[PDB]
């Protein structure tokens, strides 16, 4: 298991990164410092997570300490839905750069394929609770992302939560200049994504798996939801390998040629989650884990389901 995967822009991306959604601003600086100390070289960020400044403090301190060189880090962020408008994309990227204390991003993603009305509110709603769309389309937003590459603000661009028809739309964009390097999507044994993954990989697009542990700290969790970390079938595979269930859940996408970005602010877990390069799941383990698919999503917000570009109506 090599540590980095080659992207279609010629750069190499670490297959294990640290997630930062829900990482409290008073804890995430130390979390990222610990992560870098124990070997992480890829951090997954987003403006909408409201903690980029604090993530940036950690990155900058480790650069200043000369624990790691900037060239050895792979920092990812994402353009929020309220910034899809052409004239807002660069400023959104620059705000993220300023908060992260970087002069470039390794990868910048369209966070969701849905544009929302610009403003201070991340989820602008009408009086009945429906998200208010913007009249932007994914193709023009993509052209705006391409400009960021051409101004040196980002080394690679990509997409997130795009279904295969939406990926196809970009691949078929008139005058397409840069193909997406990555599609970052939810993926775990309850949402295995065989079709979308094969499609993306067949086009040379690297897939990143988010919520690989099933996001047990998601704020909308319900008692009746399935629970990966507590699934006796997955625990059994972990026991066989003398690893934790979380370690199995992280190793699983790695063996599908995916990048994976588990989140933690707990130092012991940050370290545990990185110790996944010293064992191998069997082909049988892999197919067995795949067999647990439920088409169950952590991320699929009801208020956005009428947006014309809502991604999860399509089969894949
Ligand atoms: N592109 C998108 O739309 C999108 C959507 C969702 C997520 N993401 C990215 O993917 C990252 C990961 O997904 P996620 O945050 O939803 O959830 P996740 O990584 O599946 O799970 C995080 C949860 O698992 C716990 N945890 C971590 N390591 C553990 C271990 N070894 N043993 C037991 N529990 C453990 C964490 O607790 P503690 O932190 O308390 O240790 C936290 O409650 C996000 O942080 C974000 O960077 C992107
Ligand atoms: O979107 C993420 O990366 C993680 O989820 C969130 C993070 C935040 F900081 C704030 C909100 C969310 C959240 O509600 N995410 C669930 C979402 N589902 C859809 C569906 C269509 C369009 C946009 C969204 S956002």
């Amino acid at each position: 298991m090599a540590s980095r995967i080659l992207l279609n822009n010629g750069a190499k991306m670490p297959i294990l990164g640290l997630g930062t959604w829900k990482s409290p601003p008073g804890q995430v600086t130390e979390a990222v410092k610990v992560a870098i100390d124990v070997g992480y070289r890829h951090i997954d960020c987003a403006h909408v997570y409201q903690n980029e400044n604090e993530v940036g403090v950690a990155i900058q301190e480790k650069l200043r300490e000369q624990v790691v060189k900037r060239e050895e880090l792979f920092i990812v962020s994402k353009l929020w839905c309220t910034y899809h408008e052409k004239g807002l994309v660069k400023g959104a990227c620059q705000k993220t750069l300023s908060d992260l204390k970087l002069d470039y991003l390794d990868l910048y993603l369209i966070h969701w394929p849905t544009g929302f009305k610009p403003g201070k509110e991340f989820f602008p709603l009408d009086e009945s609770g429906n998200v208010v769309p913007s009249d932007t389309n994914i193709l023009d937003t993509w052209a705006a992302m391409e400009e960021l590459v051409d101004e040196g603000l980002v080394k690679a661009i990509g997409i997130s939560n795009f279904n295969h028809l939406q990926v196809e739309m970009i691949l078929n964009k008139p005058g397409l200049k840069y193909k997406p390097a990555v599609n970052q999507i939810e993926c775990h044994p309850y949402l295995t994504q065989e079709k979308l993954i094969q499609y993306c990989q067949s086009k040379g697009i690297v897939v990143t798996a988010y919520s690989p542990l099933g996001s047990p700290d998601r704020p909308w969790a319900k008692p009746e939801d399935p629970s990966l970390l507590e699934d006796p079938r997955i625990k059994a595979i972990a026991a066989k390998h003398n690893k934790t269930t979380a370690q199995v859940l992280i190793r699983f996408p790695m063996q599908r040629n995916l990048v994976v970005i588990p989140k933690s602010v707990t130092p012991e877990r940050i370290a545990e989650n990185f110790k996944v390069f010293d064992f191998e799941l069997s082909s049988q383990d892999m197919t067995t884990l795949l067999s647990y698919n439920r088409n169950w999503r952590v991320c699929a917000l009801l208020s956005c389901t009428s947006h014309k570009d809502y991604p999860f109506h399509e089969e894949f």
